[PDB]
Parts: structure tokens; sequence; C-alpha cells
């Protein structure tokens, strides 16, 4: 689909098994969720943002669907103002800016 | 113009007389800049993302050239790390999302 920017780009995502509303995000290298349980193991990581840098868990190779669309990427799990859907995964279901 | 997103979407903006490089970001609120002496009034505010919140200051009908697409409205200005065109002038430049 085409989405305007009047309001936020604002989606349902499916990820273990559980639906969320996420935020689709140019400006995030990596997608970066709300604190939740995820299977699979994990590893302490550390990702900067507007305010600093803050502590992560990485989730690699897991399975997320944005609007339909599926992508299998690198999830970042910690406290996030936002859940955010970053180029890793945007890229994944062939997301591009157009103006 | 089509953005992937393989890359961070940097383009060269035309700021008060001057050229920038800056993210095409939807998601942020509103366009923030790396700290400039812009003349004017001002009103302090406060904008949070990952790792908390920077104090900027915001000015309002500020006018932007994003690839040649003019564009006025508010721009806040802070020690941010990156600049960032937000949804506010992402709209007035006719930028969408697509997959
Ligand atoms: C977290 C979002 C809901 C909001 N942010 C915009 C977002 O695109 C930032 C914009 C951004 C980009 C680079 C550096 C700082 C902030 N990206 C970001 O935090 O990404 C992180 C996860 O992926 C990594 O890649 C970049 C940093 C990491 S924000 O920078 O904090 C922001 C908040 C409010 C406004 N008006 C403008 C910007």
């Amino acid at each position: 689909p085409q989405i305007t920017l009047w309001k936020r780009p604002l989606v349902t995502i499916k990820i273990g098994g559980q639906l969320k509303e996420a935020l689709l995000d140019t400006g995030a290298d990596d997608t970066v969720l709300e604190e939740m349980n995820l299977p699979g193991r994990w590893k302490p990581k550390m990702i900067g943002g507007i305010g600093g840098f803050i502590k992560v868990r990485q989730y690699d190779q897991i399975l997320i669907e944005i609007c339909g669309h599926k992508a299998i990427g690198t999830v970042l799990v910690g406290p996030t103002p936002f859940n955010v859907i970053g180029r890793n995964l945007l890229t994944q279901i062939g997301c591009t800016l157009n103006f």
C-alpha cells in the first residue's frame, strides 16, 4: 500500500504469535520493540537513540509479519518509547520512500 | 524520486541559507536539526526517543528545501546526533511510504 504521513505510520504487526502496534520508522536502522517475552536465545546489546543509549536483548532470525508481509531478521527488545520497525525489516517487505 | 532503505535515507536540505544532510524520518513527528544559530524567537521544548529526552529550541514557519521541494513549518534545534526531517515537513513535499 501507499501510506501518507499526516498521522503516524502505525501498523499492526504479528510476532511470536501476538499482535502489536508498531511505527514504520525510516530513521531507525534497527527494529526495537517494547518489553515482551520472545522465544529463543538472546544476547545483551546496546542501541543509541536521540536521548542516549539503552540496554536491549537482541533476538536474531525472528519472524515478524507487517501488514501481511513477512520478514525474518533481528529484533531488539528493550525500553523504547514505541515499537519501531526499522530499515532491517522495512527492506525485507520492500518498503521505499517516494515523493 | 524513490528512495530505498538499504542505507540511511540521507538527502541534502537547504535551511536558513545553508546546505545540510538530513534523514527522511517517518518515525519523527517533527523536524529536528543539529545545533545551529537561527535568528528569530523560539520556544523551549523537550522531545523524547530511545535513550530519553533532549532539550530543543522550537522555531516556527522555517523554510526548508528538501531535494528541490520547498516546505515551511516547525523546526526544532538542539543536540540531536542527526538532522531528521519529520512528518510535519514530509507531508508537505508529498512523501509516502510504499510497499
Ligand atoms: C524513536 C522514534 C519513535 C522517534 N525518533 C525518530 C527515529 O527515527 C530515530 C531517529 C534517530 C536516528 C539516528 C540517531 C538518533 C535518532 N531513530 C532511532 O532511534 O533509531 C535507533 C534504532 O535503530 C538505530 O538506528 C538509529 C538510531 C537507532 S527520535 O529521534 O527520538 C525523534 C522524536 C521526536 C521528534 N520530533 C523527532 C525525532
